[PDB]
């Protein structure tokens, strides 16, 4: 399979790239820390992946990798677009869950539950950036605070499920967190697209619900 | 399966859309709520179908329901695009019965009766629409009353099928009212196309019969 | 198998179109009252075919349905063309055995004999419209009489495989005639396409062995 | 597979075809007696290839006939074609045996024996008519008169091959005869495409050995 | 497959007619005989071809012998080319242990062993047919006498391989001397299109070793 | 598989010839005897491939060295185009070991961890010449003396796996080095991309850690 080999290979360099371009331009010691412990796994994955071609566990781990750096940099990319310091920096303890979660895949390429988790997260952070991109294509007070609010709960979604692999219970709150937070961003977007705030409020209610249910997870 | 997922996401998408500006136009407090509380399913879809690629149940649910949503809006739509009070609360009504069915599946992903339930529901509903556009083609008196007379035999079936999965009797009975149902407005959709109304008069005696049965099979 | 699907569906259409455009023209009770004992069964086979796809057993009968349907349209139509009353009545009553075998159809979905009647009795149909044409291209009296002879063998061995399903003996000797009748409208239309009228008298012998044949299956 | 279904019907039907208008061209009342014995069995052919497709013992028994059927009607085309009388009554014979391997085939459709037997007398024909149109291009006495030769071998083989499908052992002394046969034509086509004598005089040392055979094979 | 059949015939076809001109070239009775040997086995690999298509070993045993034709004719074409005594009877005893494998396959078409050794011998036939060819195009003294005494390697291991087919260790023995001479042509034609002598006495390193296996496997 | 087949053999040719050129350029008697041993086994590789085709072990062997062959004359092209001794005489013993393996290969072509241990070696390999072009590109003095360092890491890493097949631990050491020197050249060639030294810094830390390991594993 040497195509969908280089496929991925050409997927991970430039995702690297992305990377360092990012770095470079918000010269950031902390930002420049995060690109490089990313670009690092990011480069592993491209060596593991040539040494042993053909081997699906390995290609399996590799693919969805390089899909976790992806969602990461586009994460790293738009928070510093919009230049709020709490999104900020909320964003970028998100993309250091995802890179945590994607060392310990590479360090384990068989345990299921951590690339479940590694799944979960890079779904948190693809709704994340949906809400970053959504409010910044309106420019509405409210839909950013909404926003911030939101994405508050998909870093603490995150946390905790990269603090425990197992715990069903725990596992199960945080996938149904996951879901009302994909639901939300996915109901603002709509609004968006027709221009109306009242399914806003719809969304408000979703993530109001999805807030409180999220209260009692962590505990 | 890549693919076919997009194709879904977009096809829920684009239900919302479609029933979000429906709901605009009519500017009806009930219609909102119903519209309303139909994206709310179609988002929900999204978000399943998005979690879990390539697992067939979820899968074969999600295509199912997003068919569903697609017939009921354009039974809305054709329904405040006739004006008449009676027929547009029965659709309305008729709108509800499929939302609520679509509703029991999203709580159950492999409850078998409910999935055929929900078909039959479909079914009875790109019926009633059938029946509803062929009058408007036609613009007659004697077809708009036949239209609503079998579009409260389909509301009354429905409610039938939806109280109870159960009861095979009772089943065979909705399910050949369906059926006849079908037939009169295939039957009804032939005549126009021709423009002769004696079998429009056959159509009546379909119908007339089918509601006789009806009857005996309310008890 | 959607495809398949529509295409049957499309096909019933054209078939139910075409009879009552039939009808229309003769401007006859009787040929009235067939055509719409036709389209009914045409319109069941719609339905039938819709809420069940997918469905091996129901597809299959659906599209033996149809092609009897097609012709059994195609024999009343040339009937009418021709407009000798003797072929004329045969053929009327050659279509209702079609309509009749195709009904028992309607009510029995996997009774093996009676499908494999209708099948027999399609072909015979098929050869009957075949010799019409033949007759009707050449426009010869004695190819005329020849026609009306094989055309009333056509309509006794269809009533008489109507009449029992079972009968091993009986049904082989059925199959025999239908093939006698086939061979010989074939044999008729190759001599027309060459003008020569010596295996017109070769097809006059294969016919006369035929029905001497016939004769005695009747007993 | 009703492409090969219409495929071979065509093929049944041109053969027919071809046959007639070879008749009609001869005016002989035995070829005329001939071309009906065959396009009887070719348009049983037709009818039983209509009455059951897809069943592959039958389709089998089919496309081997009609194929007899153009080698036949080719033999017979060529030897009017040559208008020598030795030849002619050769090659009337050939054709009869050809047909009345093709009756026992009609007759039983499922003995092994008789359809190995068709099969060998089709390739003895399709050798006969290769010699004879080889000599009708080179128009050489020698080359006719070896042609007449191996003809006279080929009417005979068949005729042996035809008496009894049993015994193994003249069975196989029948199939060398055709194969030396088959030899024999092969390179005196190829001697006529180099235009050398010698290697016509291998294939008469050839052809001569295989009539020593053939000799003996009688007995 | 019909189609790989006719390919299999137009490839004998064409050796035969190779083969025809060049004996007719040559003017030479012991050519003559030799094309007339070959052309033999290449016309009744054409019969045993058709009489008994689509069977595998028979299959198998035709495209191998129509492959040795072909190589035999290159052989003995090329050597009257070169147009020196030596190697062109050399050569033509190399095509005679050619027919004769062939002929010995002919008369037995699954005897495992015979068919490898047609298969060494072909390869040490286009073996020294590419030496002949590389001689003649650089036109070199001591590359002439290298391809005679690779051509006597040749001719002597196609001899023993030919005397007896078993004896594991002969067979190895030989075996081995074809991969040498097959190295020693592939090197030397390298040599050839970079024109550098030093990797021709390279090959002729090669050939040394080889010759000096070959006196030992004499014995 | 005569594609495949034939694909190998013109990349087997296409290598000896480029090995040539580069021989036949140098003009030095040590890469002269390089490029010979080279050669050889190119072309034994052509003739096995030839003898026995569609055997998936003697293909598999096949590909795998005519692409250690391709790798071996790109290094050792590379090398002589920098000119530096320490580099030089470092690539030289770089493709001898690649030939020792291959040769090793040639006389066992069955044997897995040879095979892997080509592998390696094949990869390391290509590590060296990538580092090499990517110092050529930049020419850069720091970038220079760190490729010398991790050359001299992939020819002690391929000695030592040459050394010994065996020792699961030395070949997991052996590995590791293996995939450590495979990421410092791609995170090399990518701070070339962008132009920027600081993560030429971290991949001398990177290769810092390597050599440190390196020199354990040489105990």
């Amino acid at each position: 399979d040497e195509e969908e080999a280089r496929e991925l290979e050409e997927r991970a360099r430039e995702a690297a790239k992305r990377a360092i371009e990012a770095a470079k331009r918000t010269g950031d010691p902390r930002v420049r820390e995060l690109a490089e412990e990313l670009v690092k796994l990011a480069i592993w994955a491209a060596v593991e992946v040539w040494l042993d071609p053909s081997s699906s566990d390995v290609n399996e781990a590799l693919k969805l990798i390089v899909e976790a750096i992806e969602a990461a940099v586009r994460a790293l990319e738009a928070a510093e677009r919009t230049g709020d310091p709490e999104v900020r920096e909320l964003a970028r303890e998100l993309v250091r869950l995802a890179v945590e979660a994607a060392e310990e895949v590479q360090r384990n390429p068989s345990s299921s539950d951590v690339n479940e988790a590694l799944k979960l997260i890079v779904i948190a952070i693809e709704a994340a950036v949906r809400a970053l991109e959504a409010a910044e294509r309106t420019g509405d007070p409210e839909v950013r605070e909404l926003a911030r609010e939101l994405v508050r709960l998909a870093v603490e979604a995150a946390e905790e499920v990269q603090r425990n692999p197992s715990s069903e219970e725990v596992n199960e709150a945080l996938r149904k967190i996951i879901k009302l937070i994909l639901f939300a961003v996915m109901v603002l977007e709509l609004a968006e697209e027709i221009g109306d705030p009242t399914w806003r409020e719809m969304a408000r209610r979703a993530v109001r619900e999805a807030v409180e249910l999220a209260e009692e997870v962590q505990r």
